[PDB]
């Protein structure tokens, strides 16, 4: 969905005087055909009779305009009204796909001059837009508000059996009993829930002002997801792995790619092809999960930490003294690693 | 509900370009009347007037045919608008219970052909399907969403109390100190949830595309229920039960069978026949279900576990050693079984 | 609400095929005037006009039926159609507060008769039910869902609040560390959850079929809890309570009296009048809770175990055998009351 | 939103008869024009034509007279139907924003006598107010609901985030690990949460008697957040602070101030810019939260407690003969203080 496309749907988004408008017009039955152009002169051939108006735009006087037959040409910026009640006449030449005469014109006129028209028929409660060769169907906010609704329940079924896995993980982890089907069932459950993420997006774009509260909700239930899957990523991979090099097999497995067990455990480094043999391999994490979120060492400092020990397993048998060879290690954070692990196998293991 | 129905609801379901139609023509209030044939000739006595069209069918073409009177003959496949404006006419002898001269034709249509006939009234918002002898009424979606969004709601209450259940048990399971009781009430809840399932599964099927989210959350929400009990019966079982056996246990308390807790407790071959005697009766898991679930110890393997050591608590006693003697048990299985049981003993007893 | 008009109210509940003559009749807008007799004869000096009809009812007949002006008189049962398109006179000197006349003579035929009469206005869309000096109006499906749904969260919240109380309490009980504030704290909130199911019970029938997925919710989500609360009360009144009584001041504050802290502290016996003063009074478990719901011990013999310790912490140290000297308690019960109690006190505190 | 045009919403809120008859109103499609007064005789030269009625008020009444073109005079307290049907003439200089002769004429009247006129148009669902130079819209319930059940599942979200920081902190401050960034990531999380609540509240006011759920919910899920919030401050706050104080940051960071990490730290008196330095700074509590919410120690002794011990941690040190030296503690006191800490690091740390 081009950027170019989207700023026009910004337009017509709950929150903005025309789509308070549409929704006027929407509700009264009253049918609705806009042209939104910078320069009328340039556009006098496309459009004819009507009443020449040049004045400022509000959503009340466009509501009453409507009310008449015909067309509407506003500003490309919606500051503007040109004209009202205007025949609108695109090359019928043109290729379309569309019904009836006034969504024909429609995907026509927008095709010919490059402008955005948008289409309401006095029956259905759809905006229509155009604006090239692009057309955007605009919901109601009560169709919007369901879907979401019911895709933000779905993260939350999602999101409480990631948490399920990763406590078991964190129990696994801490007594280096880590199987790779446990890592992979854990990064596949992550992956999932951040496409239903990214597929609820532009529903979540199409609600505007009235997109508020869900993007609050979207934002607590995947708040720190993303840097939770890139650091196990990097304590699981066959061989290490730098923090963008995770960051893009997140990218891949959230949109190209398929979170199916054998896929993940493949790109982590793993040359399995049966979901059975992921039980039978032995894994051992890095520690950077637990030295960034736990302990609170920098990435940056923590290379430095898994360059020395290899394995959280080994850094949880380190003294501070032996932290501290570290190149970025004080007794501050020294006894900061030490302390929470230690802290975390007492309540935990 | 026949397969061979199925097909057809299938036809009508949300995501289909004719349901998109037949949405539009409710929302019109336009009626609707059609008639889905393979080979128009044959059907031609039943047949009359109207206008022979021969044309690809398409959403916006059916919406406008139907703003006529009278009839429209689609092929099966849905790829052809044949008729409009037909008056049909099948045998007046044939019994119907329906009302109106609309449905009382779509009914003895369908009985005297052998085909689908569709009728949407003008006042009613329903679709009402003929097949053979059968009718389905298909509801809109937001009756749907409404009901299931309700039995998910119901789902979540079950499932959380299913895991408060299970969790005690897991208690009295690793310190040996189960009852009958504890174990039927648990799988009376398993039962019950997963009832709840089957009963909503027809509406999930109604709601096609549009039922997409709620079938992700029903998939969250019962992901190892199954399997859950399935192990919970071939642990708790009077005498030993294999795995397919225990599966149609399962089968039989969530279709034919109410899960009353002497029920259960009967067809887990306990002879018991007063609710309060379930306090008293001692049962002893044979460890399948950790075996599987957290040693990840394969169920054709497990047998062999449980044959020679017959009770979890037994397994629990066994050494490294002493457990690698069974039939497919090595080191690796060995330390797994062993450890995962004692980290267990240790963080929930 | 008198049981006479419940009775009554089931007529017209969703499920009934009378319910759903009338869904049909306000969504096309008809109005609906109609009289509940079992023999018309008695009453035709009331019935004036109209056609005699004497046929089976149905839902269908009585939609067309309804196009006519006029009443309709149907038998008591819902069983036949007596009358169409008549003209009610009842006495017009019986007093009504009704608006109209569809809805006054609606409520004087009622009173003068004592039958059900039943009024549909055309542009609102309740129906109106008269049986004596009785007036209920049925709300819409979608009205009561909307309420039940809201009510069901708002249990949900009352209800975590109420699990967190108790571990606290748990706890607390445990180590013998229980204050007044404690045992009010918990029992208030559970008191008010209860009320909150009481208030929402009548929206609850009114929803008749369609309150299935709703009374399921309420049962999962207090299933024990009235049980728990009159253990509480049994386990922390100031002198030793009965269960019937107990049961009673349960039945006392969740439907006449406030439970405000200081009334539950002042009737379960103790004399405080500053809500201040709780934080300072110090309690301690009889046991009855732990006795019956974790170690299985029925009441009747609880009350023995409760006669010769008197507290849960003493219970908590009696050996086996030293438990096995109350009437009721062999090794099986023995066992059950020490080994629950101290995996309890292990686990949680 | 002052108080004096709050008195004036309610007159309209869900619950009143004024409110019930606008309801039928807007749902009839008719329109209204309603002029609320004291002393009809005082305005007698705005009030022009139409009927004298002098009569008491009802909902059916006003709906009656509503049919009727033109406006309404009620009293102010809607205790009396004054006139029906007659023409306001409100000044024509009087400047307005309005569209449409009844909603211009609403505010002109409403500015021109300091009265209330309230108008429904008939096409629109709205119910709009005018005091003095005062406007405010109220809506339908199912917007408002909508709303208000979106705002509250943000909250759980919000609330459940909060839980899981301050179970972490809690952790923390019990092995006396405490960073800055610890603290300030949860009253900010706090704060954010509490804001939500107050973002809410002109919502859950506008629906009346139709908000009562959404109330109790809303006290479920903040009901000790504040105590919670202020405690924190005080316990956290780079030099000693007083309750008063702390509440007055908490209401600061609520309304006026916006919770950047930065900017909390900074008001709690440490003087850092950038956000990974948090990370870096070590915190002590001071032991406030811990003494009033767990050992039930009242804040005016708690002072005196932290007087002598500084920290939480020193505090967790001494013997119930070292805690008995402090003014206000004596043997009860002092074991609820020393027993309610170790009861806590036994269970969580």
């Amino acid at each position: 969905v081009p950027q170019e496309l989207i700023e026009k749907i910004k337009l017509i988004s709950p929150g903005t005087e025309l789509r308070k408008a549409l929704d006027d017009i929407i509700n009264a039955n009253f049918g609705a055909l806009i042209f939104l152009v910078d320069d009328p002169k340039k556009y006098e051939d496309v459009i004819q009779g009507g009443f020449w108006l040049d004045t400022d735009f509000s959503a009340e006087k466009l509501y009453e305009l409507s009310k008449m037959n015909g067309a509407i040409v506003l500003s490309e910026d919606i500051t503007k009204i040109y004209y009202a009640n205007v025949h609108l006449v695109p090359d019928p030449t043109i290729p379309t796909g569309e019904t009836g005469t006034r969504h024909r014109t429609a995907e026509r006129l927008a095709k010919q001059t490059g402008k955005v028209v948008i289409a309401v028929s006095r029956r259905r409660n759809i905006i229509s837009l155009y604006y090239k060769n692009y057309k955007y169907v605009v919901n109601q906010v009560d169709f919007l508000i369901s879907k979401v609704t019911q895709a933000i329940s779905t993260l939350e079924k999602y999101k409480d059996n990631f948490n399920k896995l990763l406590s078991e993980l964190e129990v696994l982890e801490l007594e280096n009993r880590v199987t790779l089907a446990d890592v992979v069932r854990t990064l596949a459950k992550g992956f999932e829930l951040l496409r239903i993420v990214e597929e609820i997006r532009p529903y979540i774009v199409e609600l505007g002002e009235e997109g508020r509260l869900a993007r609050m909700q979207l934002r607590e239930l995947t708040e720190d997801v993303d840097d939770l899957l890139v650091l196990l990523i990097m304590d699981y991979s066959s061989e290490e792995v730098e923090e963008e090099t995770a960051q893009n097999i997140l990218q891949d497995f959230i949109t190209r790619r398929e979170p199916s067990p054998i896929s993940i455990s493949r790109v982590l480094g793993y040359d399995v092809q049966q979901a059975a043999q992921l039980d039978d391999v032995l894994v051992s994490a890095r520690g950077y999960r637990l030295l960034k979120t736990v302990a609170r060492i920098p990435l940056s400092i923590g290379y430095n930490v898994v360059r020395m020990f290899k394995t959280l397993d080994q850094i949880s048998k380190a003294s501070v003294e032996d932290l501290k060879k570290v190149e970025g290690i004080g007794e501050k954070r020294a006894r900061a690693i030490s302390e929470s692990i230690s802290s975390l196998k007492h309540r935990k293991t």
